[PDB]
């Protein structure tokens, strides 16, 4: 029977009409969090009904798809929603909690109200609420579109980005819209991949940059009906290395919109990896002496069978294949060293599949391996390690002749 009237305010300053509210019931869903806030203590702390709004707002996502819907309204008269005749009580005498968020149209955060709410005076309580809730205000972001914990790849694989930009209201009143991508060292954008989403490729000029990177410049009447909006940008890129001590280090993507002379705060990708594996051709015998003249090939085995060959390196990317001929391959000096650098981890493989040198050289006087020697590329497995200190390869010396 006792209830109170809650109007929201939705502001831009200026109030917008047109924007729904949905109220939810989070009574059960607040009283937990209160609990947890109050925890063993003798009397639940002031601060526990801010901390319990702030959990329950921050569950929003899940809790619309969930909670009974005690309300809905348009904003209107400036800006106004009124959510008339909340129970301050459920019919057990708990007091109710209600969460309001933006459902239909810078978003308003969604945020709790707990009854009762008590006035400045601190012992009357409100019939006629009035609350301003903040708005998010959307800024300029990009994306690695990867599903995996780990972000690794093999120089010359194409990695997929988003790049998402604010378009201002009064975007007709200005000149251009520009979006520079200035990728970290060893990343390479490939402009040709671009789109943009809702806006024709012929409404927009794009330059290739000397950091490898790009800059989009669109006039600032071909974003009309993009005014108040997100603008979503694809482009793909690959990793290409010139400078070995990139491997094993995170290289992320950055990205600059601009409108007119005024920037927005650069953004940032997720870093992306690449990794590596070092060997040394010793003397199974006698692993201190170091083997020059040993060729060894890169491949992938499954099963104990070569299925691939790698083509290729680091800088120019690499690409696998059943073609036996013109395969990566490196020689071995009187230090019986050598490298394979730019591959993405063993996990990231396919099934069964594992990274193996096929020696298809043996330096004089040594038997020649009859199997590939697997090994194992993770995080850090390249750059931690000295040249000195790689996977040893162990050759067994021809002997001498006797009638």
């Amino acid at each position: 029977t006792e209830t109170a009237t809650v109007t929201l305010h939705k502001y831009v300053a200026e109030a917008l009409d047109g924007v729904e509210f949905t109220a939810y019931d989070v009574t059960s869903e607040y009283a937990d969090a209160y609990k947890t806030a109050t925890g063993d203590k003798n009397e639940s702390p002031a601060d526990a009904a801010k901390t319990a709004s702030a959990a329950v707002a921050k569950k929003a996502d899940a809790l619309q798809k969930t909670a009974t819907v005690v309300g809905k309204q348009t904003t209107a008269n400036g800006g106004l929603a009124s959510f008339a005749n909340l129970p301050l009580r459920d019919a057990n005498g708990n007091y109710k909690a209600y969460l309001f968020a933006e459902t239909d149209a810078q978003k308003a955060e969604p945020f709790v109200l707990a009854m009762p709410i008590y006035g400045a005076d601190g012992k009357t309580v409100q019939k006629s609420i009035n609350i301003y809730p903040k708005n998010v205000k959307q800024s300029d972001k990009k994306t690695l579109n990867d599903n995996r914990s780990h972000h690794d790849f093999t120089a010359g694989e194409k990695i997929n980005y988003s790049i998402e930009t604010v378009v201002p209201w009064n975007i007709a009143n200005k000149k251009v819209y520009t979006i520079t991508d200035n990728p970290s060292k060893g990343l390479i954008m490939d402009a040709d991949t671009i789109q943009i989403e809702g806006l024709a490729s012929n409404k927009y000029t794009v330059k290739k940059n000397a950091d490898n990177g790009f800059t989009i410049t669109i006039p600032a009447a071909n974003l009309a009906a993009f005014a108040g909006k997100t603008l979503k940008t694809t482009v793909k890129g690959h990793l290409s290395i010139e400078d070995l001590t990139l491997i094993d280090t995170g290289i992320p993507n950055k990205a600059t919109a601009k409108v007119d002379n005024e920037a927005h705060h650069e953004v940032k990708s997720e870093e992306v990896f690449t990794g590596g594996k070092k060997f040394v051709k010793v003397d199974g015998s006698n692993q201190s002496k170091t083997l020059a003249g040993a060729q060894f090939q890169l491949v992938i085995v499954k099963n104990g069978q070569v299925v691939k060959y790698a083509h290729g390196n680091e800088k120019d990317g690499y690409t696998f294949d059943t073609n036996n001929t013109n395969v990566a391959t490196k020689t071995t000096g009187e230090n019986g060293q050598f490298e394979f650098a730019g591959l993405k981890y063993s996990e990231s493989l396919e099934a069964g599949e594992s990274y193996a040198v096929k020696e298809v050289k043996a330096p004089t006087g040594y038997d020649l391996l009859k199997d590939p020697v697997l090994f194992t590329v993770t995080k850090d497995s390249y750059k931690t390690v000295q040249a000195a200190d790689g996977q040893k390869i162990s050759n067994t010396k021809k002997g001498g002749f006797l009638p």
